[PDB]
């Protein structure tokens, strides 16, 4: 099965990377063990949604395309390697983002930089190595492949879009007109930049390119199937599903209990431009807006409890139901448009949506 | 002239990157200004030795190769773009290394992360963007170039070697057998790993690939001149000159006054595996070794002053003179071997050596 092939390829890639460090980079066994532990701790334990989307898209095409058995095996192995490039790209951004944000946990486990024998000094570089490994595995496994050029170019643009999104996110509680490397940034007092368009831009770049666009397009590239789709349509459906995914994460940060969330949610304390804050500001009256400004972006638990009460009272659940209903209409419309050129790819998008929704 | 062409291309590359952020990445003017300031602050103000080595190697080949004038202009523009990819790669590693090390200054200016309106939260991501920009400029400027594949593959391997070297450096004061993500790392008490071979490995990977090998090989690639050299010989001369460069930096960290150094040197406090510590341990008697162990890797100024006194008393200046004499013999031997296939490239190596020495 797909998951078992995917996990087996992780062991193969790891062995290759570590053997190459020994044969070419003069690594010693203790540092190779540190790196093996770092790779397992940062890359494993999740759902592998991104990596498995590449494999699922590739298997959809295998069902409808004539190939020798050895070719089907090669395509699946390429989809697994490609899927691991995305999982390692994610691992790079989670390691770095956890250090940037001073995060404590991620999925009921301490953040990598918090491990006693790691520290921020190592962890920042470990994050750098994680991304460097994505390129090492591409050049090694896809050296003779016709899709190598397109895959490297796509991967670079998605990585860049992600870093641009991280910039939009970390600066989301500042006033744009006040941004200045020379002056410490005050948190906004007016919240004028907490709008649906500004929120959409953070989410589009920070998450949707690496979580949805990259796995779908990589599945097409390893299958040599990019002519079966209109790329503008794949972009629109990736950004749409990706946004819905983040709206879910945002609601969960505030209302999902820490035991289920796998961390203590701090979007309110961090003054993040969340779906809840933007949607609340789109419907609140004068007194509610004023109460929001006097309590948002503060570590004080009483102030955090005021914000959480305003959200519950504002009936944000109704806004979510309306938003979700709108997303369902649009996702179905885009799936219908994809069916024109590829029913197989349209079906893979339907699975990705079902897994998100 | 070469420097003026190089600096003009910086303005062109910057304009391209910022215009693309506006046209494709939905950036607003204030964030574009933040990124312009970040790029200028982290990429400019140095000697441009790495970037200018690419241009110098390319101009050596232009003097001896028949080309149309438009081709000479294209090669020089490519050498400038390539040179900026290396300067931006350096900027990425200096931004991240300064955060990793908790550095205060670099070249008489505060480290980027210390700027009031920057902070570590932004700076880590700014460092990520700096490296992402190297790939954006390669795919844009070299899209149709025959050397694009080789240049991207070389750049990736050098970037990876550099991150591996940073790992060797940050772990250089730990006992290898004790490395463990689960356990806080004690500083070595025996200093058994402060050997010439271990020192050589840190330096080879941390600095020599991006400072010497990459500029020389990029100059060959943009000139389509890689067949004029034995790559094993270019590697050996890059690693040799690169090591000598680091031995100089190490001596300067301890003995060059802070006003001239552009920072307060902390290798002793940081327990770094420096050329001075390794060379001292290679000649010290029992009492001197014991005094070294009781004072090294400590913030205490009196303890730092004991270490500095042991180095002066050990006549490390004589060891440096002997080392420098050995490097001169070997660099001349390698330059002689390079003259066989390319007197022009051998001359560029001679200039790189003269600039280092
Ligand atoms: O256009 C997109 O959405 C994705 C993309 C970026 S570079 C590249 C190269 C080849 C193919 Cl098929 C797609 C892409
Ligand atoms: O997806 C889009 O709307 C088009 C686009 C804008 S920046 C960027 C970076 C990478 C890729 Cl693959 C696509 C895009
Ligand atoms: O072999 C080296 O030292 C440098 C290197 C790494 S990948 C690559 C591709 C083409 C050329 Cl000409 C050199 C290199
Ligand atoms: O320079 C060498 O001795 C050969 C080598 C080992 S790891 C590595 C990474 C990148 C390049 Cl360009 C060369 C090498
Ligand atoms: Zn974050
Ligand atoms: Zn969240
Ligand atoms: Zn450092
Ligand atoms: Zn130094």
């Amino acid at each position: 099965a797909s998951m078992e092939r995917f996990l087996s390829v992780y062991d193969e890639v790891q062995a290759f990377l570590l053997d190459q460090l020994q044969s070419k980079y003069e690594i010693d066994p203790n540092r190779a063990r540190y790196l093996r532990i770092m790779m397992d701790t940062t890359c494993l334990g999740g759902k592998y949604f991104r990596g498995m989307t590449v494999v699922n898209v590739a298997e959809g095409f295998l069902a409808v395309t004539q190939h020798d058995e050895a070719t089907k095996e090669r395509i699946l192995h390429d989809a697994c390697v490609g899927g691991w490039m995305i999982e390692f790209l994610q691992a790079h951004y989670l390691v770095e983002d956890d250090i940037m944000d001073g995060s404590v946990m991620r999925r009921g486990k301490p953040c990598w930089y918090r491990f006693p024998g790691v520290t921020t000094q190592c962890a920042i570089n470990d994050g750098i190595i994680l991304k460097s490994w994505t390129q090492i595995m591409a050049w090694h496994y896809f050296a003779d492949r016709p899709f190598l050029k397109d895959l490297l170019c796509l991967f670079q643009k998605v990585d860049y879009a992600t870093a641009v999104g991280q910039m939009y996110d970390v600066t989301s509680m500042c006033d744009s007109n006040k941004l200045d490397p020379e002056v410490a940034q005050p948190m906004t007092t007016d919240f004028a930049e907490f709008t649906p368009a500004i929120y959409k831009r953070i989410v589009k770049y920070k998450t949707t390119f690496y979580t949805y666009l990259l796995p779908l397009v990589m599945g097409l590239l390893v299958s040599e199937a990019a002519a079966s789709v209109e790329m503008n349509l794949v972009e629109r459906v990736a950004h749409l599903i990706g946004e819905y995914f983040q709206v879910q994460d945002d609601v969960m940060d505030c209302f999902t209990p820490p035991e289920q969330l796998g961390k203590v949610g701090t979007d309110i304390e961090d003054a993040k431009c969340s779906w809840l804050a933007v949607t609340f500001l789109g419907k609140a009256n004068a007194a509610q807006v004023a109460e929001f400004k006097a309590n948002y972006g503060e570590k004080d638990p009483a102030k955090v409890a005021v914000v959480k009460r305003l959200y519950s009272k504002a009936n944000l659940q109704a806004d979510f139901a309306a938003y979700e209903a709108e997303v369902v209409r649009e996702v179905e419309s885009l799936i219908e448009q994809l069916k024109v050129k590829s029913p197989t790819f349209a079906e893979s998008v339907a699975v990705v949506w079902e897994k998100t929704h």
